[PDB]
């Protein structure tokens, strides 16, 4: 009854950070994370070069990753890109090789476990018909070759790819759901931000919505036990900021924690509401609203206990492999008392 347990290392460039958060994990520690990923990447180049977040020889890599198996637990080094910078990268099968190489020698003077690919939207679609042209199969070529090269040294593959609803969503066909699945270990399906920033106001990742997107997941013939689901430990505070050239009411918004929403419904008198996204949303995600002294309406949506609960339960009913969350910057000493043992409850 083991699942597995993903946790973003969200420290960036602060080497203070991410012993902080380290240390806001209670108990036997491998009783609620089987893995962290540090997002140590400071960028990526188009002929596949590598540069980190710290200085070349930094020690800081080596001493974080030694701290973290000294709990038990294993590290995955995040490594993420996105836009035209990393098109032409998959595009060029030098570049792709050169990237791969700088992946090996990082897991190499880091003794790192494996790697958690995080390459993100915008990617090249190429013609809308058409959905097998773009960067779809450059992809899959990196995804392939860089599975076959870590896997001769033992160690993980993890991809984060975008949460694909339908058919009509051309813009994500760079994904090959089922191709990429035979060329990872374990398949993070990053189900969350259906509501973003500047959009309107709602839950970032609804209840219907996650069995939504795993359900056509499924339909592209991934295997569902290697797959991980996402949540996101994060709320927003929408407020409109103005108009666009039209005339047309713009949203904005701040994200925090499940602690720092609490305080603000308290400190506004607010009342908390379960907001169903529809029929099918038996529990619902919290909300409510409030007007600060500016005169200005907010409007906050965020994920409780109560929330998180229902939403990890998917994992039962598609027989998933786990939860990667988003993450552990967004957990301070109040939410992490609840918000622990209830991972230990559905991951076991
Ligand atoms: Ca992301
Ligand atoms: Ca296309
Ligand atoms: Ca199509
Ligand atoms: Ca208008
Ligand atoms: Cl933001």
């Amino acid at each position: 009854n083991a699942k597995i347990s993903l946790q973003y290392w969200d420290g960036y460039a602060s080497y203070e950070t991410y012993l902080r958060q380290l240390s806001l994990i209670p108990g036997k520690a491998t009783d609620y994370v089987d893995y962290v990923s540090p997002n140590w990447r400071g960028s990526i180049g188009t002929d596949g070069s590598l540069k980190l977040v710290w200085d070349e020889g930094s020690s800081n890599y080596k001493q974080l990753t030694n701290m973290a198996h000294g709990l038990g637990m294993k590290v995955l080094p995040l490594i993420n890109g996105s836009g035209a910078t990393l098109n032409t990268l998959l595009k060029s099968p030098a570049a792709r090789e050169k990237l791969i190489g700088e992946i090996v020698v990082l897991l190499k003077n880091t003794n790192a476990d494996g790697v958690v690919i995080d390459f993100e939207t915008p990617l090249d679609y190429g013609d809308v018909k058409d959905p097998y042209d773009g960067v779809r199969n450059d992809l899959t070529a990196f995804m392939e070759s860089l599975h076959s090269e870590l896997q001769s040294m033992n160690k993980l593959v993890v991809m984060a790819v975008m949460p694909r609803m339908s058919s009509s969503q051309y813009w994500l066909d760079a994904y090959d759901y089922e191709a990429l699945s035979h060329a990872v270990d374990y398949l993070h399906v990053m189900t969350y931000d259906h509501h973003y920033r500047t959009s309107a106001p709602g839950p970032i990742a609804p209840y219907p919505w996650i069995k939504q997107v795993l359900t056509y997941i499924q339909g592209q013939g991934v295997d569902m036990s290697k797959v991980l689901m996402g949540i996101p430990y994060y709320g927003r505070d929408w407020v409109v900021d103005g108009k666009d050239a039209n005339g047309n009411p713009t949203y904005n918004s701040t994200a925090f924690g499940y602690s720092k929403a609490l305080e603000l419904a308290d400190s506004y008198g607010a009342t908390i509401t379960y907001s169903k996204y529809n029929d099918a949303d038996p529990v619902g995600t919290p909300t409510f609203k409030y007007t600060d002294e500016k005169g200005v309406e907010h409007t906050v949506f965020f994920d409780d206990y109560t929330s998180w609960n229902a939403k990890l339960s998917i994992i039962n009913e598609f027989g998933l492999a786990g939860v990667g969350p988003w993450a552990m910057g967004w957990v301070d000493e109040n939410t992490a008392e609840g918000l622990f043992p209830l991972l230990n409850q559905h991951l076991r």
